[PDB]
């Protein structure tokens, strides 16, 4: 319920350091637990609650969903740290959804709820058969808030407590969900929305534009998405030839919710370079959410030389980009400056040296 007292000794250096530069903060307490022998993800995380009002949200909400090891672990903390206990479900969801500056990456947003499914399960074993259960039902109401308060569907279209009953038959651990519960969650959400901020910009390179969806590339590498033994450089001509790549399909949910349409992995098996490429069309429901444009977002992995390779992907498109925003690992000048570098390659590779 506290910060460990030299933690809040030094919570003005860790705040400045961490605004400026996230992993720099994070680094600081860790250096601090170290020393004084104090549980770091535990510390972190209660650290990010005292301080939510100094801190950048958009970065400790960024931090939070991160797919490391460690994030995860504090992830688990901050939510721990939360107290549902006395809130119906609805309830609990919608604190927990308005506690972040939201991410607007398919794959974060899932881990924030897979983090309040299992919370929600341990201070409330009673309701849900299980952790996964919980998640189904924390999903299907975040669809559900879509269906009922976006007013581009139809009221004469919009899931019915009846209808919501019947698909989610079989959802609660192989059994279902109690009626009454399910027409309690239903008029919760129908009588009072959830309060949803995102961040407006995410880590990384993201192309967004009315006009990308006629982009060469982008056709590419929409198509990409569903192919099969098709190497990456024919989408980016620019990358190297040893780049391998995988796909993260789209979990149903993800694509009603955000467009999303999945993450491709590219990996130089030779210099181990790494960048993720995410990519999202819209549709009715994600629109009212994510705006009405289809977005690439181009993300360098934490080793060497990762930078180049997301920087070529990027400077691949003839479309323009739209942000610029730094990663955990590098600074929005290193993603410009390479950026930059590689439509200069471009440039002297069509029109020859520089005239002088």
């Amino acid at each position: 319920g506290a910060s460990h007292p030299e933690i809040e000794k030094a919570q003005r250096e860790i705040i400045e350091a961490f605004n400026a530069k996230p992993k720099n903060g994070i680094n600081k307490i860790k250096e601090i637990c170290e020393q004084y022998k104090i549980s770091p993800n535990e510390e972190i995380a209660e650290f990010f609650h005292q301080q939510r009002k100094n801190l950048d949200l958009e970065a400790v909400g960024d931090y939070l969903s991160s797919p490391e090891a460690e994030n995860q672990q504090v992830l688990k903390a901050f939510t721990s740290q939360m107290n549902f206990n006395g809130q119906s479900f609805v309830e609990g969801l919608r604190t927990f959804l308005k506690t972040f500056k939201l991410p607007g990456e398919a794959q974060k947003i899932d881990r924030l709820v897979q983090s309040f499914s299992g919370a929600y399960f341990q201070q409330n074993p009673d309701v849900v058969s299980n952790a996964d259960a919980a998640y189904l039902l924390a999903f299907q109401t975040i669809m559900l808030n879509t269906d009922l308060h976006n007013p581009s569907i139809p009221e004469k279209n919009k899931m019915t407590v009846d209808g919501l009953k019947r698909n989610l038959r079989g959802g609660n651990n192989g059994g279902d969900f109690d009626a009454k519960f399910l027409e309690e969650l239903y008029s919760e959400i129908k009588a009072k929305p959830f309060e949803l901020n995102f961040v407006k910009t995410s880590p990384g390179y993201e192309l967004t534009s009315t006009t990308l969806n006629k982009d060469s590339t982008f056709k590419k590498l929409d198509s990409f998405l569903h192919s099969t033994d098709v190497n990456i450089n024919t989408v980016f001509p620019g990358i190297g030839d040893n780049v391998k790549t995988t796909v993260d399909q789209p979990k149903s949910w993800l694509s009603f919710f955000t467009g999303y349409k999945g993450t491709i992995t590219l990996t130089d098996n030779k210099t181990s370079a790494q960048a993720t490429i995410q990519v999202y069309t819209p549709n009715i429901f994600s629109k009212w959410l994510f705006g009405e444009q289809p977005r690439v977002i181009i993300q360098p992995g934490q080793t060497k030389e990762s930078i180049d390779l997301a920087a070529k992907a990027a400077a691949d498109f003839s479309s323009p980009v739209k942000n610029f925003k730094a990663t955990y690992d590098y600074e929005v000048g290193d993603l410009i400056k390479a950026y930059d570098n590689q439509k200069k390659l471009i440039t002297i590779e069509r029109n020859l040296a520089l005239k002088a």
